């Protein structure tokens, strides 16, 4: 359980909007936390599921 | 620097598609890692930027 420090306005159909002070429960999914990444193969950039990669 | 263990097909305009074996560089943004969360105030669910919340 976490609490929002700031308002956040959703920018896509997959993010969650919330107001400062909302209580949030973090859920476990197969994909893990998501990270912003850059592909050294294609030059493309965006978020990736962390459980799909390894150092 | 990380390496993909699996193919991933992008599902939105913000994620990054990649093939098994691609090399990926993780980038630092203000928002932090993104987590799947559930709002105890609105019942809504989706990803949130982790730097916006606190326990």
């Amino acid at each position: 359980t976490f609490v929002a420090l700031y308002d956040y306005e959703s920018r896509t159909e997959t993010d969650l909007s919330f107001k400062k002070g909302e209580r949030l429960q973090i859920l476990n999914s197969s994909e893990g936390d998501w990270w912003l990444a850059h592909s050294l193969t294609t030059g493309q950039t965006g978020y990736i599921p962390s459980n799909y990669v390894a150092p």
